[PDB]
């Protein structure tokens, strides 16, 4: 993949998350993710894809995840997705939006949704 | 995992798409998707998350994915997230909201991101 | 404005909630919001803005408005945007997306705002 | 209302774009909203609703306004809906998220919508 290298690692967004990623040749997204907020405690599973062959004219990389919120410590019977695009260079960044649904009953399901948009950067 | 077998198949969404997925007992999703509609053709890899341990309490079951939109025939330089929960019963559904990130420069960042909502059925 | 009489009255969403608007000459939106669910009763001042010229090309008229969840019963700390476009003709429709974003402290943030979709129609 | 004096003046966000807002004493958000990106020029009308009685209790106060995308000079045949909280203090904030929503045929109505954050700052 053209950022392979470049997504490869650790980041931290501005809620002091870490964000533990393996980019594949073929696309893929594998790691761990820590919650620093939220009904979270140690590493969850995540998942995603990003564009292994990405626009050469200055464009940023598109890529997204998952996790849901189940490991050996808690469930919070939730998922969140972060959509955004990789930015290289000196100070490389991850901007991302997201979508962090609850289960809910079908009566309180306007309300399972919260949005929001994280940043991450190498250090932090 | 409690609804494995309930998300595990064949999705249409009211576009005419097509979600297929294999839900792992693990919280894995896997599988492929066929948009109806934009800058695509024929199915690309998808991958997510679930609760594999759902509320026991009529609560629907929290789960995500991604597609980055490159296969063999294009690359749209994009990535789709769909964030939601699957609904079990007679008429089961998987209800979502989506955030499409499109890679673009750093001025026109502002205009990268789509947000949608899409309902999959099992028949359609 | 080329829809003023199209939107003006009342309209009728999935949740059963009642949306009571005016449309002004000059693309403003008036009038009253009723929700069916959530930390509210009566109704509460809604404003917004419409398209007055629209595309003549059987695109929709964009349009959006506010509520902010005070009124003389009940003060929820919190504001909904609507934000989306009128379909006339036989079955006339509102579609939009929504964002309610709850007042919080700086540690709860992440947390402020849900995200959903209503469809509002002429009947129900 | 608790904040009409800290709302009411002259924003700047994050691309350079100009929000004038006066808040009345009732809930009342008017003014003008003057772009520094997209299919803009000049100063739009705006409007929207804040909590006018926030929590006393360290909360931002939620708001929120509308701007259509129509004036003397262009029609982009669009609206957008700010959603967030004022945040008062030596560095007073206003925190959104925004939709955009595009007039569009019905077979492109999946593209309608975009989303986004805007900061705005009483200093740039």
């Amino acid at each position: 993949g053209r950022d392979e290298a470049g997504i490869t690692g650790t980041w931290y967004n501005q809620l002091g998350s870490t964000f533990i990623v393996t980019a594949g040749a073929d696309g893929a997204l594998t790691g761990t993710y820590e919650s620093a907020v939220g009904n979270a405690e140690s590493r969850y599973v995540l998942t995603g894809r990003y564009d292994s062959a990405p626009a050469t004219d200055g464009s940023g990389t598109a890529l997204g995840w998952t996790v849901a919120w189940k490991n050996n410590y808690r469930n919070a019977h939730s998922a969140t997705t972060w959509s955004g695009q990789y930015v290289g260079g000196a100070q490389a960044r991850i901007n991302t939006q997201w979508l962090l649904t609850e289960g809910t009953t079908e009566a309180n399901a306007w309300a399972s949704t919260l949005v929001g948009h994280d940043t991450f950067t190498k250090v932090k």
